[PDB]
């Protein structure tokens, strides 16, 4: 065991969002700060910002190698909003809509 930081630098989006048969993205993320090893920021913001729920799936997302992109699944809320990757201005805004409502 270890005692990180969370990554202070840009994410980059490696690839496009891709999403699972269950309501859940698969974000693929590229790193491009200098504090690696580091924990990956995660949040999911409002249609019009604000602290909107939702859920991270991926365990402990870690950058460990800033040339090794990382893997990153998370449940978004339904309607309109960002799931964003990092902290501050500078963090990855992904812009996502998923329709409907939970089911029973």
């Amino acid at each position: 065991g270890m005692s990180y930081v969370m990554c202070t630098g840009s994410f980059k989006l490696e690839k496009e969002v891709a999403e699972t048969q269950h309501g859940t993205v698969l974000v693929q993320v590229k790193y491009e700060g200098t504090d690696a090893p580091c924990k990956i920021p995660f949040s999911t913001q409002d249609e019009k910002g604000a602290t909107q729920n939702g859920r991270l799936i991926t365990a402990n997302p870690i950058v460990t190698d800033k040339e090794k992109p990382v893997n990153i699944e998370a449940e978004p809320p339904f309607g309109e909003s960002y799931i964003v990757v990092g902290a501050g201005e500078k963090a990855l805004k992904l812009s996502w809509f998923k329709k409907g409502s939970s089911i029973g």
